[PDB]
């Protein structure tokens, strides 16, 4: 059992051509790029059968015209190991171990010298040998998770678990990260993972009480919301605090919470330590709070969400200092082996993509990984970028504690079953040089198996409950009753002039210096647009003292060039932000924060969902270029935003603006998808509105801000209205009326006892409807705007239709298709809640399979006939 | 305007410590190895304000100290450049020309021996002189491109066409690759690529007639399919011829449909070409069909569908013989910059994960674009990999035609406004050269021109028409009226025999034994359970001679280890596929593959899609581990399955097996949401069902088979029901009954006189209710189930209530929350169908934000409380 191979037998070649200094440089610089190869970093004797076997010739002394007679001569060898002249085989010793023994890694892709030479140096230099109380310590953590197990096990045989034995070097290792950071004098570990051994993680990490999780498998589970659903065991979170061993540091450690959709954690994540760091407001020389993610070695290498969170590392609105990523690779997906799992050699191929370092650690041996623990923690912090640990050990049990792996591997599992633990050996090791006595040895055992007994006694004195039906989330918070949203007309004028207050030489572009003086004007003569509103509701906010934050593609500008949040000098390319200059000299400290995302829905999204729960005080916004790709981000919308009250009791104020309007440009750039956002709600889970005019869409926004509500808000925004002289708002809007309105009712009724067809609309085709009306000079007609679509406003749209008493009819008038927009849900709820209204009458669209059609001229030809079917 | 650094001035050095010789190999290893950072590859000089600019030291002759003094010395090269011996003058002269003009190369991370010495040979032989014919085909080539445009914008000036100015050296480098494929013999090439030059590529390279395209400016389209909606015009296909220029070669060409969303072509158009592959027959030798898929630089580097798809190339069911990529790096985004999209240095990094050669080439000099192509071409076809070109070039115009770039990038169209295109500069440097007569210049222009005007005066003579209504795509495919899907008693018995012929020194494992003993006697003493009701469909159908494909996640075992559709030996390690032993030994020549795929929903099932696409005659099914995550699909179900005939008349046959049941195991593991897939369903576009028995599942799985109506099937597989033995089958269930059964109606009705409530149900919780009637001896009640869910039988269930002419209630009973699975569909629909019907009155769980809950014993209260409401 030697891993090399051996020597052979040749001739002595002369010292010709090529000379044989140069020979012995390019074997130095073939060990540092490619000895990984061959390095002894797996635990079994097992090599998948089938999966390629890259070539490593390069790494032996034949390759370079070096032979056994070369061995005793000495050679010019230019600094390494500190030192001019060398002979081959202290060179080939020196490469052996380090690059060949417990530890392979890989960094000569790196294109930057000064990082190179640091990994290089303290690669070379070794492991320092660690003294007695530290090799006690590791001993200590080793025997906790495999006791953990095994009660567990005892105890409960049936129940499903996902344990951690086979890889219990874990433990340690998190550990060893956690400690080299409270010395650095850093503020928070923030962990996100998935199933693998987190109930382990949670009570030796992170501290949660056993009392609690004894409790779980008993039945008895932790409330997160009044009246709410809950989840399985190992999708939970929790706090603590982590004191360091040998030192006077201590640091803070949490676990968030996440759904079995694998990597779907990686953005909320990222959101979550980005808000914290802001709230600290460090500066550049800070980024004081660091991410932990651990991933399994099948989802890392095969879901396409890892490298699209990758790729934010290094922008401007979502750096977050590097990331340190765990990797478990225990050679096993569920039945599926890495010849069916991956095309890369190795799960971690994605660093070199990015220009990052990879170390791989054997999980049989403890003192490597608490080095290699301690190694990327530091290299992090000095140069701000990603790494990556590839911890390789196996799987000891199947999947979960109920299935048979031998099924379908057989040959794997005549190499597992029967092996002596890592806990075994690592103890029989320490006795062996005379490191530690058997007595210690025996009171590590003995003390903590007393320990878990006593509390599991405890528990079961208690009684069990019986089970109670859960009741529901809707009446658990409260609504804003009595506020009001207006601002003065001196805030109003301050807004406004926040565009003509330019810098010193600073000059407009010339298609933007039109909108900028309407802005200025605006705000005394009249005609305020939809942009302008939603920018005045932002920066009202500002002012009083909050950080708001808007993201998405294209957002700084707008798609439709609407926007104008900042704007670009042409002669110097200098950029300027009126409304955070504003908000900055008011002595609040409130900011105005605008980013244009990459091209991605899912981690996008993802991202901002994680920044309003990282900071509740905070107000995020996520737009989208249409609403039509949000269905990329459908993981997003169903596990996290729509269903984490009622599952985890954890609040969002998130706001999504979707573009939404059917006006010719095709079935990819028409809808949002009203309808499937509809299906999701229930018990008052959030709120969903589609508003038609700008005093309106301000009132909302404000209203949800200074609010004590804490759930999310869906608006379906306007493409063409943007621009429609019928929709603009004057100043009184803003300055005297004092509250959003659900329902607005028609402004041109001459008088209400003639009215004999009511109409109910939402969104643009009001418009439309209205200019007929007039046109044809119809007194029997009223149109109703409903502007909040759920929850269902019942009691106005009763008072609305009350005030018309001879009314025969109530027509619902929508653009989209039959199977598609809000009549699918009206038709449904809206009877019941008023029982004596007349029956309702659809005018639509016929159903179609797709969103709309792709020529303009029938788009056309479909309006008309839609529209005159309203008029009789 | 020089691009190297000037010599510097320093004294000379001795030649002491490290051997100058040594210093020369190390300078050849840094021009090989990072040459590519200094080279002439982009058009414009400009330098993006914000991006990271890596080091590049290395190239420089003073960090190997070496100086002037050593440019007239010579030394020893062991064998670069066919040489033994150089100076240092002409070994800096060599690296420049190969590493540094207008080609930039990264090959040196390659593993392999074999595939580095090939390219290094073929990169420092440099470009070979092209002839005088092969020149003047190139300025064909391109003046066609920049013609095309420019007409395109006198005649339409308002319309959206997404130019291809500023990169119009793609169609020579696509001509170039297409050429030198049909030299080597190959059968087809399949293309799928973005809006970015699609109308070009469609005349230029695919042979699309020019009158088509003029007609589609004009209003008038082309329909795909009797009633259907359509799409925009950059959104089609078409097929096509190449003849060789020079040879006598022949080659088809074909182009495939794809939505506005980035990206969701690339596993599709993998399915395509696999299947074509398949359909060829050419064994490991053949890979006939190359695929060729062009990317743009934001879309690559930002979505995550891109390495997840790259991660299928060398996997077993996957493999296609490499794939040839094109990104058209023309530096911009929309309105975002390459610092505010990517964290790599190039948008090609991902190749450097795979272990694949990267191309960088100037799209100002044609000749090295079609001698990049043509290496490219032959790379895949020795060495069976991917290979990625990025041709670097800018954007003229806007985003659009109605865009202004200058509002948001000022210093950028600076350096673009005004330039001479690549076309002029082409003719300018050859009739410089003595290459070209002006004579023959003047003709190239002037031949095109005429060609192009005569079709568009060709097609204005004939009037326009006005726009008609759409009709709708329910009656364009008929329906198998009296169609028998059952098989003969000697059929079954050799299906069943199939498990007992093993192979001749084969056993089975102790544990799967028993379950092929009991396949062998259920063929005719009974007890079919539901895993062999699906195998014994998928058999009969590759037994008459069609090629029967099965994919997803431990699809062989499956999931709840009940399928074996491959067996292993414990012993030996040897595999046994049954059914497709038995397919092979009848001589129709069908076949039965199952396949393991990656963890990947979104890749998976776009590439089952593809293949059912590709080989219409074939049956795939796609199956996933639990329906809960086939929402990171849906992009997919969105754009193709669900609505593709609608919009290009594109159909398929694809089968969803998607596992669904209320059992108590979580939010997460118990709905495959019924209620989004009956949102999309309209105009007859797929069928769902959802069975209760084998015998039915058999039945509906051969009517899809043999049938002539080409649209999806989706059905809704249990977990708990698959041993459950109320649910089991007798063989007289599949060779004397003959059809499948839409709704059955109850079995245990002594006097349909004395009933006085119906209940209507689907799925599992027919047995409890089954059950409960029973034990309580309830003859007031009467059972139905509906197996059909879209389309509705409703001539079926009104036969099924008038056989009771006493009844006086209808009871609708699911277990899935009010506003989840499928009463919101039934409450709307089926009054209207059934006039006569009584008031229905649901019984089901509450409404919920959830899926289900979290807690088990809650589950059972749930359950029990459900079953008492139904029974008063
Ligand atoms: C979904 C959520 O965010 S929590 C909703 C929980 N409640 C329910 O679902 C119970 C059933 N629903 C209902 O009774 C109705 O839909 C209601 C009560 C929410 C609204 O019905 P109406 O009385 O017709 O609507 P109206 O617009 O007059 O609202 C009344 C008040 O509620 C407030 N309100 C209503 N919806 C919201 C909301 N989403 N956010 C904040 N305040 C709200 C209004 O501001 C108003 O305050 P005011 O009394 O100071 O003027
Ligand atoms: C969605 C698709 O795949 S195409 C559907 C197109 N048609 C429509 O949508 C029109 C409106 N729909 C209807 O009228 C009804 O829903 C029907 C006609 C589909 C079924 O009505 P019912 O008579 O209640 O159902 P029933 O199951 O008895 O169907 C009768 C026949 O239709 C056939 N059939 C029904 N649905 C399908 C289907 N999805 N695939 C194949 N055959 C089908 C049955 O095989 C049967 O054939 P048979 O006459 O030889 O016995
Ligand atoms: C997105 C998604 N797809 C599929 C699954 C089903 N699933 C659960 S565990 C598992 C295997 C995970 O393998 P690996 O990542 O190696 O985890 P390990 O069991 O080794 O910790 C799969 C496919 C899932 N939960 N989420
Ligand atoms: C999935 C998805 N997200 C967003 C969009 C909106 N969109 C259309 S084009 C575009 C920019 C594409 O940039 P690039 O890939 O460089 O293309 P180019 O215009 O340079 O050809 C974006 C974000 C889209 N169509 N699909
Ligand atoms: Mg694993
Ligand atoms: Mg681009």
């Amino acid at each position: 059992n030697v891993p090399y191979t051996p020597m052979r037998w040749a001739q002595d070649v002369p010292n010709t051509g090529v000379d044989k200094n140069t020979r012995v440089m390019q074997l130095i610089e073939a060990y540092r790029s490619r000895g990984h190869l061959i390095a002894d970093t797996n635990p079994l004797s097992w090599v998948q059968p089938g999966m390629p076997v890259p070539d490593h010739r390069d790494l032996d002394i034949e390759t370079h015209n070096l032979t056994i007679w070369d061995l005793d001569r000495t050679f010019n060898v230019g600094g390494f190991g500190g030192k001019e002249t060398m002979t081959l085989r202290e060179v080939l010793s020196r490469l052996r171990a380090a690059y060949t023994l417990k530890v392979g890694s890989e960094y000569t892709h790196i294109l930057d010298r000064d990082e190179r030479t640091w990994l290089q140096d303290r690669l070379e230099a070794g492991m320092p040998k660690p003294t007695q109380a530290e090799q006690k310590y590791i001993l200590q953590k080793l025997n906790a998770a495999e006791a953990f197990e095994n009660f567990l096990q005892t105890k409960y045989v049936g129940q499903k678990r996902f344990s951690l034995e086979g890889a219990e070097a874990l433990i340690p290792l998190m550990d060893s990260a956690i400690d080299t950071a409270a010395g650095q004098g850093l503020d928070e570990v923030v962990i996100g993972m998935p199933h693998r051994g987190r109930l382990n993680v949670l009570f030796n990490i992170v501290g949660k009480p056993l009392a609690s999780i004894f409790n779980e498998f008993e039945g008895q589970m932790e409330q997160g919301q009044i009246g709410g659903s809950g989840d399985v065991k190992y999708h939970l979170g929790s706090e603590g605090q982590h004191l360091q061993m040998f030192g006077d540091g201590e640091i803070k450690v949490s676990l968030t919470a996440n759904p079995s959709h694998l990597e779907a954690v990686n953005p909320v994540m990222e959101g979550i330590v980005r808000a914290k760091q802001d709230y600290l407001d460090k500066g550049v020389d800070g980024k004081t709070v660091v991410p932990l993610l651990l991933h399994g070695d099948a989802a890392f290498a095969g879901l396409g969400i890892v490298p699209e969170t990758i790729n934010l590392a290094k922008l401007r609105g979502y750096d977050v200092g590097g990331t340190i990523h765990i990797v478990v690779n225990n050679q096993i997906g569920f039945t599926t082996t890495p010849d069916s799992s991956r095309s890369m050699h190795y799960a971690t191929d994605y660093a070199k993509a990015f220009g990052c370092p990879v170390f791989h650690v054997n999980g049989d041996d403890p003192e490597a990984v608490v080095w290699v623990g301690q190694l990327a923690t530091e290299y992090r912090r000095r140069f701000g970028k990603d790494v990556f640990i590839d911890l390789v050990c196996y799987r000891l049990r199947g999947h979960n504690e109920a299935d048979d792996p031998s099924m379908t591997q057989p040959k794997m599992y005549e190499l597992i079953t029967g092996r002596e633990t890592v806990r075994a050996q690592y103890t029989e090791d320490l006795l062996g040089r005379g490191d530690l006595s058997n007595e210690d040895a025996e009171a590590v055992v003995r003390d903590f198996h007393d320990q878990m007994e006593s509390v599991f006694n405890e528990v079961k004195e208690g009684g069990k409950k019986q089970a109670e039906a859960q009741t529901g989330i809707t009446g658990s918070q409260k609504l804003p009753h009595g506020l009001e949203t207006n601002i003065s007309r001196e805030e109003l004028l301050e807004l406004g002039q926040a565009f003509a207050n330019t810098p010193e030489g600073f000059n407009y572009h010339p298609r933007v210096a039109p909108v900028a003086k309407k802005r200025v004007s605006s705000v005394t003569e009249g005609g305020i647009d939809w942009a302008w509103g939603e920018l005045l509701a932002f920066g009202s906010l500002a002012n009083s003292g909050r950080l708001v934050r808007l993201a998405g593609e294209d957002s700084r500008r707008g798609t439709f060039t609407q926007r104008h949040a900042v704007a670009i000098d042409p002669a110097t390319a200098e950029e300027f932000n009126p409304l955070h200059e504003l908000a900055q000299s008011k002595g609040n400290n409130g900011k105005f924060l605008v980013y244009n995302s990459a091209l991605t829905e899912y981690a996008g999204m993802g991202f901002e969902y994680g920044y309003s729960v990282g900071n509740e005080d905070s107000i995020v916004a996520w737009e989208a270029q249409f609403g039509d790709f949000a269905n990329g981000a459908q993981t997003i919308i169903d596990e996290y935003v729509s269903s984490g009250e009622a599952k985890w009791g954890q609040t969002s104020k998130l706001i999504l603006l979707l573009p939404h309007g059917y006006e010719g440009q095709g079935p990819d750039h028409s809808s949002a998808r009203i309808e499937r956002f509809l299906q999701l709600c229930a018990e008052g889970s959030m709120t969903v509105a589609q508003p038609s005019t700008p005093a309106n869409h301000f009132h909302l926004l404000r209203r949800h801000a200074l609010s004590d509500l804490k759930r999310p808000l869906v608006i379906f925004t306007p493409k063409s209205m943007l621009r429609n002289k019928a929709a603009a708002s004057a100043p009184e809007d803003f300055t005297e009326v004092t509250k959003f309105q659900s329902v607005i009712n028609d402004p041109n009724v001459a008088d209400a006892a003639k009215v004999k067809k009511v109409m109910l609309v939402s969104g643009k085709l009001y418009y439309e409807l209205a200019k007929r009306k007039e046109k044809d000079g119809r007194d029997d007609i009223a149109i109703v705007r409903i502007e909040m679509l759920h929850p269902i406003p019942f009691n106005r749209i009763s008072e609305a239709l009350a005030g018309y008493p001879n009314a025969e009819e109530v027509l619902f008038v929508q653009d989209e298709p039959a199977n598609q927009g809000p009549w699918p849900f009206y038709q449904e709820h809206l009877p019941e809640l008023i029982p004596n209204m007349p029956k309702m009458r659809r005018v639509s669209r016929r159903a179609q399979s797709s969103t709309a059609t792709g020529v303009a001229k029938v788009h056309q030809l479909e309006e008309k006939q839609l529209i005159d079917e309203a008029f009789e």
